[PDB]
Protein backbone atom coordinates (compact mmCIF):
# COMPACT_ATOMS: atom_id res chain seq x y z
CA UNK A 1 0.00 0.00 0.00
CA UNK A 2 2.07 3.08 1.48
CA UNK A 3 6.14 3.15 1.49
CA UNK A 4 8.44 5.08 2.77
CA UNK A 5 12.04 5.07 2.08
CA UNK A 6 14.08 4.49 5.05
CA UNK A 7 11.04 2.82 6.69
CA UNK A 8 10.04 -0.65 4.68
CA UNK A 9 13.31 -0.14 3.01
CA UNK A 10 16.34 1.94 2.26
CA UNK A 11 18.62 3.31 -0.46
CA UNK A 12 21.94 2.61 -1.69
CA UNK A 13 24.54 5.56 -1.91
CA UNK A 14 26.20 3.69 -4.59
CA UNK A 15 24.08 1.72 -6.94
CA UNK A 16 25.10 -0.96 -7.58
CA UNK A 17 25.71 -1.44 -12.00
CA UNK A 18 24.63 -4.82 -13.74
CA UNK A 19 23.04 -6.01 -10.04
CA UNK A 20 20.01 -8.72 -10.90
CA UNK A 21 16.59 -7.20 -10.93
CA UNK A 22 15.79 -8.91 -7.68
CA UNK A 23 18.39 -10.08 -5.59
CA UNK A 24 18.83 -12.20 -2.38
CA UNK A 25 21.64 -13.32 -0.10
CA UNK A 26 21.41 -16.36 2.43
CA UNK A 27 23.76 -18.92 4.12
CA UNK A 28 22.91 -22.16 4.87
CA UNK A 29 23.77 -21.42 8.70
CA UNK A 30 21.71 -18.85 9.08
CA UNK A 31 18.88 -19.37 11.39
CA UNK A 32 16.34 -16.45 9.87
CA UNK A 33 16.83 -17.28 6.34
CA UNK A 34 15.91 -21.13 7.34
CA UNK A 35 12.90 -19.42 8.45
CA UNK A 36 12.40 -17.25 5.56
CA UNK A 37 12.13 -20.68 3.06
CA UNK A 38 10.59 -22.97 5.48
CA UNK A 39 7.43 -21.35 7.01
CA UNK A 40 6.95 -18.08 5.46
CA UNK A 41 8.11 -18.54 1.95
CA UNK A 42 9.18 -15.42 1.54
CA UNK A 43 10.64 -16.02 -1.78
CA UNK A 44 7.33 -17.73 -3.52
CA UNK A 45 5.06 -15.25 -2.23
CA UNK A 46 7.59 -12.82 -3.89
CA UNK A 47 7.83 -14.47 -6.99
CA UNK A 48 3.53 -14.63 -7.32
CA UNK A 49 3.53 -10.75 -7.23
CA UNK A 50 6.50 -10.20 -9.26
CA UNK A 51 5.78 -8.41 -12.53
CA UNK A 52 6.24 -10.01 -15.99
CA UNK A 53 10.07 -10.41 -16.99
CA UNK A 54 11.45 -10.00 -13.52
CA UNK A 55 13.41 -12.73 -12.48
CA UNK A 56 14.60 -13.61 -8.83
CA UNK A 57 18.42 -14.24 -8.18
CA UNK A 58 19.47 -15.83 -4.91
CA UNK A 59 22.92 -16.12 -3.70
CA UNK A 60 24.78 -17.46 -0.55
CA UNK A 61 27.60 -16.06 1.28
CA UNK A 62 30.51 -17.16 2.92
CA UNK A 63 30.53 -15.17 5.78
CA UNK A 64 29.13 -17.86 8.42
CA UNK A 65 29.83 -21.20 8.97
CA UNK A 66 33.85 -20.52 9.17
CA UNK A 67 35.54 -22.59 6.63
CA UNK A 68 32.36 -24.48 5.86
CA UNK A 69 30.26 -21.79 5.02
CA UNK A 70 32.73 -21.50 1.97
CA UNK A 71 32.23 -24.69 0.42
CA UNK A 72 28.21 -24.07 0.86
CA UNK A 73 28.90 -21.15 -1.04
CA UNK A 74 30.55 -24.00 -3.89
CA UNK A 75 27.78 -26.22 -3.87
CA UNK A 76 25.01 -23.67 -4.33
CA UNK A 77 27.15 -22.50 -6.99
CA UNK A 78 26.54 -26.62 -8.68
CA UNK A 79 22.50 -25.93 -7.21
CA UNK A 80 22.19 -23.58 -9.86
CA UNK A 81 24.02 -25.10 -12.61
CA UNK A 82 22.53 -28.62 -12.19
CA UNK A 83 19.16 -26.47 -11.56
CA UNK A 84 18.23 -28.37 -8.17
CA UNK A 85 17.89 -25.14 -6.07
CA UNK A 86 14.44 -26.63 -5.12
CA UNK A 87 15.64 -30.26 -4.81
CA UNK A 88 18.27 -29.46 -2.45
CA UNK A 89 17.74 -26.39 -0.54
CA UNK A 90 15.56 -27.68 2.46
CA UNK A 91 17.48 -30.66 2.66
CA UNK A 92 21.16 -28.18 3.34
CA UNK A 93 19.32 -26.49 5.64
CA UNK A 94 17.75 -29.36 7.67
CA UNK A 95 21.83 -30.97 7.44
CA UNK A 96 23.14 -27.84 8.82
CA UNK A 97 20.81 -26.36 11.31
CA UNK A 98 18.53 -29.57 12.17
CA UNK A 99 19.74 -33.24 11.84
CA UNK A 100 23.08 -31.29 12.14
CA UNK A 101 24.43 -34.05 9.49
CA UNK A 102 26.46 -31.89 7.75
CA UNK A 103 30.15 -31.19 9.33
CA UNK A 104 32.17 -31.28 6.61
CA UNK A 105 32.17 -30.81 2.59
CA UNK A 106 31.45 -34.33 1.91
CA UNK A 107 28.29 -34.41 3.45
CA UNK A 108 27.24 -32.03 1.13
CA UNK A 109 28.07 -34.61 -1.55
CA UNK A 110 26.20 -36.90 0.20
CA UNK A 111 22.61 -34.65 -0.02
CA UNK A 112 23.00 -33.94 -3.70
CA UNK A 113 23.29 -37.69 -4.30
CA UNK A 114 20.62 -38.71 -1.99
CA UNK A 115 18.50 -36.53 -4.22
CA UNK A 116 19.44 -38.46 -7.35
CA UNK A 117 22.22 -37.01 -8.43
CA UNK A 118 24.85 -38.81 -9.72
CA UNK A 119 28.34 -38.31 -7.88
CA UNK A 120 30.34 -38.52 -11.15
CA UNK A 121 28.41 -35.62 -12.32
CA UNK A 122 28.29 -33.69 -8.88
CA UNK A 123 32.59 -33.82 -8.71
CA UNK A 124 32.59 -32.63 -12.36
CA UNK A 125 29.95 -29.55 -11.46
CA UNK A 126 32.44 -29.27 -8.06
CA UNK A 127 35.12 -28.65 -10.50
CA UNK A 128 34.03 -26.52 -13.85
CA UNK A 129 35.04 -23.44 -14.77
CA UNK A 130 30.95 -22.53 -14.68
CA UNK A 131 31.01 -23.29 -10.80
CA UNK A 132 34.24 -20.85 -10.39
CA UNK A 133 32.72 -18.25 -12.05
CA UNK A 134 28.89 -18.44 -10.13
CA UNK A 135 31.53 -18.65 -7.07
CA UNK A 136 33.09 -15.89 -7.61
CA UNK A 137 29.85 -13.84 -8.95
CA UNK A 138 28.06 -14.50 -5.62
CA UNK A 139 31.36 -12.76 -3.62
CA UNK A 140 31.24 -9.59 -6.13
CA UNK A 141 27.78 -9.42 -5.67
CA UNK A 142 28.16 -9.51 -2.19
CA UNK A 143 30.63 -7.02 -2.06
CA UNK A 144 29.52 -4.63 -4.27
CA UNK A 145 26.13 -3.91 -1.86
CA UNK A 146 28.77 -4.01 1.18
CA UNK A 147 26.25 -6.89 2.62
CA UNK A 148 27.10 -6.95 6.49
CA UNK A 149 24.31 -9.65 7.33
CA UNK A 150 21.85 -12.29 5.62
CA UNK A 151 18.55 -12.32 4.78
CA UNK A 152 18.66 -9.49 2.50
CA UNK A 153 16.80 -8.29 -0.26
CA UNK A 154 17.82 -5.78 -2.94
CA UNK A 155 15.61 -4.25 -5.88
CA UNK A 156 17.70 -2.75 -9.07
CA UNK A 157 20.47 -2.66 -6.80
CA UNK A 158 19.50 0.65 -5.63
CA UNK A 159 16.91 -0.27 -2.85
CA UNK A 160 17.21 -2.74 -0.18
CA UNK A 161 14.60 -4.21 1.92
CA UNK A 162 13.85 -3.50 5.62
CA UNK A 163 11.98 -5.99 7.47
CA UNK A 164 12.45 -4.12 10.40
CA UNK A 165 10.20 -1.43 9.42
CA UNK A 166 7.48 -3.78 8.24
CA UNK A 167 4.30 -4.78 10.19
CA UNK A 168 5.40 -8.05 11.88
CA UNK A 169 2.28 -8.42 14.20
CA UNK A 170 0.45 -10.60 11.95
CA UNK A 171 2.67 -12.87 9.84
CA UNK A 172 0.69 -13.60 6.58
CA UNK A 173 -0.08 -9.54 6.42
CA UNK A 174 4.16 -9.15 6.85
CA UNK A 175 4.64 -11.66 4.37
CA UNK A 176 2.73 -9.90 1.47
CA UNK A 177 3.71 -6.44 2.70
CA UNK A 178 7.30 -7.38 2.17
CA UNK A 179 5.91 -8.95 -1.36
CA UNK A 180 4.14 -5.70 -2.62
CA UNK A 181 7.40 -3.81 -1.34
CA UNK A 182 9.21 -5.46 -3.63
CA UNK A 183 6.96 -5.03 -6.37
CA UNK A 184 6.45 -1.61 -5.85
CA UNK A 185 10.10 -0.89 -6.01
CA UNK A 186 10.51 -3.62 -8.63
CA UNK A 187 8.58 -0.93 -11.25
CA UNK A 188 10.35 2.17 -9.61
CA UNK B 1 54.53 -25.20 22.85
CA UNK B 2 51.93 -27.04 21.52
CA UNK B 3 49.20 -24.76 23.32
CA UNK B 4 50.52 -21.08 24.12
CA UNK B 5 49.33 -18.33 25.38
CA UNK B 6 48.02 -15.90 22.71
CA UNK B 7 47.62 -18.88 20.25
CA UNK B 8 44.35 -20.88 21.88
CA UNK B 9 44.11 -19.13 25.06
CA UNK B 10 45.01 -16.04 26.35
CA UNK B 11 46.21 -15.00 30.35
CA UNK B 12 44.16 -12.35 32.18
CA UNK B 13 46.54 -9.61 32.99
CA UNK B 14 44.27 -9.41 36.06
CA UNK B 15 43.35 -13.09 37.46
CA UNK B 16 40.12 -13.24 39.34
CA UNK B 17 39.85 -14.96 43.18
CA UNK B 18 37.79 -17.31 43.52
CA UNK B 19 36.02 -17.48 39.91
CA UNK B 20 34.06 -20.40 38.66
CA UNK B 21 36.38 -22.99 37.13
CA UNK B 22 34.91 -22.48 33.84
CA UNK B 23 33.22 -19.91 33.29
CA UNK B 24 30.55 -19.57 30.25
CA UNK B 25 29.01 -16.08 28.91
CA UNK B 26 26.43 -15.42 25.90
CA UNK B 27 23.57 -13.45 25.23
CA UNK B 28 20.98 -14.75 23.19
CA UNK B 29 20.97 -11.98 21.22
CA UNK B 30 24.85 -13.17 19.82
CA UNK B 31 24.67 -14.88 16.39
CA UNK B 32 27.85 -17.29 17.12
CA UNK B 33 26.40 -17.82 20.88
CA UNK B 34 23.67 -19.68 18.60
CA UNK B 35 25.83 -21.63 16.73
CA UNK B 36 27.86 -22.16 19.65
CA UNK B 37 24.97 -23.56 21.44
CA UNK B 38 22.70 -25.18 18.69
CA UNK B 39 25.12 -25.93 16.01
CA UNK B 40 27.95 -26.64 17.63
CA UNK B 41 27.03 -28.01 21.07
CA UNK B 42 30.45 -26.59 22.39
CA UNK B 43 28.70 -26.65 26.26
CA UNK B 44 27.89 -30.51 26.18
CA UNK B 45 31.40 -31.02 24.35
CA UNK B 46 33.37 -28.94 27.18
CA UNK B 47 30.94 -30.33 30.11
CA UNK B 48 32.19 -33.85 28.82
CA UNK B 49 35.99 -33.53 28.72
CA UNK B 50 36.50 -32.04 32.35
CA UNK B 51 37.42 -33.80 34.93
CA UNK B 52 35.31 -34.99 37.90
CA UNK B 53 34.54 -31.71 40.42
CA UNK B 54 35.08 -29.37 37.67
CA UNK B 55 32.07 -27.47 37.69
CA UNK B 56 30.69 -24.99 34.41
CA UNK B 57 28.89 -22.19 35.06
CA UNK B 58 26.96 -20.07 32.05
CA UNK B 59 26.53 -16.58 32.82
CA UNK B 60 24.35 -14.15 30.19
CA UNK B 61 24.92 -10.50 29.82
CA UNK B 62 23.38 -6.95 29.73
CA UNK B 63 25.63 -5.29 26.42
CA UNK B 64 23.47 -6.74 23.58
CA UNK B 65 19.84 -6.01 23.11
CA UNK B 66 19.07 -3.42 25.33
CA UNK B 67 15.80 -3.09 27.29
CA UNK B 68 15.34 -7.16 25.72
CA UNK B 69 18.65 -7.62 26.65
CA UNK B 70 18.75 -7.26 30.57
CA UNK B 71 15.29 -8.87 30.93
CA UNK B 72 17.13 -12.17 29.57
CA UNK B 73 19.50 -11.64 31.87
CA UNK B 74 16.38 -12.05 34.73
CA UNK B 75 14.70 -14.54 32.98
CA UNK B 76 18.52 -16.38 32.75
CA UNK B 77 18.51 -16.29 36.45
CA UNK B 78 15.18 -17.46 36.89
CA UNK B 79 16.33 -20.41 34.90
CA UNK B 80 18.69 -21.00 36.76
CA UNK B 81 16.87 -20.09 40.18
CA UNK B 82 14.05 -22.92 39.19
CA UNK B 83 16.87 -25.33 37.19
CA UNK B 84 15.09 -25.36 33.97
CA UNK B 85 18.32 -24.45 31.81
CA UNK B 86 17.92 -27.27 29.39
CA UNK B 87 14.15 -26.77 28.96
CA UNK B 88 14.69 -22.97 27.69
CA UNK B 89 18.03 -22.62 26.10
CA UNK B 90 16.26 -23.69 22.27
CA UNK B 91 13.14 -21.74 22.86
CA UNK B 92 14.76 -18.50 23.74
CA UNK B 93 17.64 -18.63 21.40
CA UNK B 94 14.73 -19.67 18.17
CA UNK B 95 12.69 -17.30 19.68
CA UNK B 96 14.79 -14.35 19.43
CA UNK B 97 16.79 -15.50 16.40
CA UNK B 98 15.04 -17.79 14.56
CA UNK B 99 11.18 -16.85 14.98
CA UNK B 100 11.73 -13.42 16.07
CA UNK B 101 8.69 -13.61 18.02
CA UNK B 102 10.54 -12.25 21.45
CA UNK B 103 9.69 -8.84 21.42
CA UNK B 104 9.15 -8.21 25.06
CA UNK B 105 8.89 -9.67 28.56
CA UNK B 106 5.69 -11.54 28.17
CA UNK B 107 7.28 -12.93 24.88
CA UNK B 108 9.61 -14.61 27.23
CA UNK B 109 6.98 -15.79 29.93
CA UNK B 110 5.15 -17.53 27.24
CA UNK B 111 8.50 -19.49 26.43
CA UNK B 112 8.73 -20.87 30.06
CA UNK B 113 4.76 -21.07 30.20
CA UNK B 114 4.89 -23.32 27.24
CA UNK B 115 7.57 -25.29 28.49
CA UNK B 116 5.81 -26.45 31.29
CA UNK B 117 6.23 -24.31 33.89
CA UNK B 118 3.28 -22.20 35.66
CA UNK B 119 2.80 -18.97 35.52
CA UNK B 120 2.12 -18.16 39.24
CA UNK B 121 5.41 -20.12 39.73
CA UNK B 122 7.07 -18.13 36.98
CA UNK B 123 5.86 -14.60 38.48
CA UNK B 124 6.66 -15.52 41.67
CA UNK B 125 10.49 -16.15 40.96
CA UNK B 126 10.08 -13.23 38.51
CA UNK B 127 10.31 -11.20 41.63
CA UNK B 128 12.00 -12.63 44.10
CA UNK B 129 15.24 -11.09 45.32
CA UNK B 130 16.74 -14.75 45.40
CA UNK B 131 16.90 -13.85 41.80
CA UNK B 132 17.36 -10.97 42.36
CA UNK B 133 21.10 -11.81 44.13
CA UNK B 134 21.14 -14.36 40.95
CA UNK B 135 21.11 -11.29 38.59
CA UNK B 136 24.20 -9.34 40.50
CA UNK B 137 26.23 -12.62 40.50
CA UNK B 138 26.14 -12.39 36.87
CA UNK B 139 26.94 -8.70 36.41
CA UNK B 140 29.60 -8.55 38.88
CA UNK B 141 30.95 -11.66 36.98
CA UNK B 142 31.03 -10.14 33.50
CA UNK B 143 32.43 -6.84 35.53
CA UNK B 144 35.30 -8.74 37.51
CA UNK B 145 36.54 -9.89 33.29
CA UNK B 146 36.13 -6.43 31.61
CA UNK B 147 33.84 -8.66 29.35
CA UNK B 148 33.25 -6.64 26.51
CA UNK B 149 32.35 -9.15 24.02
CA UNK B 150 30.43 -12.90 23.46
CA UNK B 151 30.71 -15.66 23.47
CA UNK B 152 33.45 -15.91 25.93
CA UNK B 153 34.38 -18.91 27.98
CA UNK B 154 37.23 -18.58 31.23
CA UNK B 155 38.91 -21.06 32.98
CA UNK B 156 40.25 -20.78 36.77
CA UNK B 157 39.91 -17.19 36.49
CA UNK B 158 42.92 -17.47 34.38
CA UNK B 159 42.54 -17.98 30.76
CA UNK B 160 40.73 -16.83 28.21
CA UNK B 161 39.59 -19.37 25.61
CA UNK B 162 41.11 -17.47 21.65
CA UNK B 163 38.81 -20.13 19.42
CA UNK B 164 40.11 -17.64 16.28
CA UNK B 165 43.46 -20.09 16.51
CA UNK B 166 41.47 -23.35 15.41
CA UNK B 167 40.18 -24.62 12.03
CA UNK B 168 36.35 -24.38 11.11
CA UNK B 169 36.50 -26.86 7.96
CA UNK B 170 35.26 -29.56 10.36
CA UNK B 171 33.13 -28.54 12.66
CA UNK B 172 33.58 -31.80 14.78
CA UNK B 173 36.98 -31.07 14.70
CA UNK B 174 36.64 -27.51 15.64
CA UNK B 175 34.72 -28.88 18.64
CA UNK B 176 36.91 -31.23 20.28
CA UNK B 177 40.64 -29.19 19.81
CA UNK B 178 38.30 -26.11 21.89
CA UNK B 179 37.08 -29.24 24.51
CA UNK B 180 40.95 -30.03 24.45
CA UNK B 181 42.24 -27.29 25.33
CA UNK B 182 39.30 -26.50 28.21
CA UNK B 183 40.65 -29.94 29.41
CA UNK B 184 44.35 -28.47 29.51
CA UNK B 185 43.76 -25.61 31.16
CA UNK B 186 42.01 -26.83 33.92
CA UNK B 187 44.35 -28.93 35.18
CA UNK B 188 47.25 -26.79 33.93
Amino acid sequence: AQYEDGKQYTTLEKPVAGAPQVLEFFSFFCPHCYQFEEVLHISDNVKKKLPEGVKMTKYHVNFMGGDLGKDLTQAWAVAMALGVEDKVTVPLFEGVQKTQTIRSASDIRDVFINAGIKGEEYDAAWNSFVVKSLVAQQEKAAADVQLRGVPAMFVNGKYQLNPQGMDTSNMDVFVQQYADTVKYLSEK
